[PDB]
């Protein structure tokens, strides 16, 4: 392996939604925007929807569940986020099973908790630091001011054009 990588932003360029409310934020989500420095836009085989849905156990850890549409079939993937230093960032729990993961963050940026959110990721795999934002949405659809904002963030972040998509939605699967 030889990558190049654009380097993640300082925690310091990430706003925190303020008084997060934990209860409130639980639910599906749909990913209607995706930017991250290992994300490419990849106009022949366009992204596809998917989506993630956080339940809070009793102990307050969310149990974290995307979906996606892969190979005619559905594909499921399960983690746990656990509360970290303050309300709305996390640590991923059990982080050992997980073969050459040594830090893994979430910060939610932003949310109305009824229609939209920014959350902000950061992970050091295999020693390489990796981030990504997603633009969530409680309908598959946003007004494009929700677009733009996403896109003005992600860039103020480091990242360009080409490392920004907006999956597109589809009925599998996430409904
Ligand atoms: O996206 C969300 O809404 C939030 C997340 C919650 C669930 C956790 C799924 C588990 C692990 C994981 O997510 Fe992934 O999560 C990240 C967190 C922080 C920084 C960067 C990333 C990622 N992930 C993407 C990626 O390409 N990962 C690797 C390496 C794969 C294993 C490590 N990654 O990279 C890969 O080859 O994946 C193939 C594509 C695929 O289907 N994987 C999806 C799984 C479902 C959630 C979307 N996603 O985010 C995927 O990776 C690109 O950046």
């Amino acid at each position: 392996s030889t990558s190049d990588l654009i380097p993640a932003p300082p925690l310091s360029k990430v706003p925190l939604q303020q008084n997060f409310q934990d209860n409130q934020f639980q639910g599906k989500w749909y990913v209607v925007g995706l930017a991250g420095n290992a994300i490419l836009r990849e106009d022949k085989d366009p992204q596809k929807m998917y989506a993630t849905i956080y339940e809070l156990k009793e102990d307050k850890s969310y149990n974290v569940t995307s979906v996606l549409f892969r190979k005619k079939k559905c594909d499921y993937w399960i983690r746990t986020f656990v509360p970290g230093s303050q309300p709305g960032e996390f640590t991923l729990g059990n982080i050992k099973s997980y073969p050459g993961l040594t830090s893994y963050l979430v910060r939610v940026v932003s949310t109305n908790y009824n229609q939209h959110a920014m959350v902000f990721f950061k992970k050091v795999s295999q020693n390489r630091e990796y981030f990504k934002i997603t633009l969530y949405g409680r309908t598959k659809e946003l007004t494009s001011e929700l677009k733009e904002n996403f896109i003005r963030f992600s860039k103020s972040l480091g990242l360009p054009e080409n490392h920004i998509v907006f999956p597109v939605p589809i009925d599998q699967c996430i409904d």
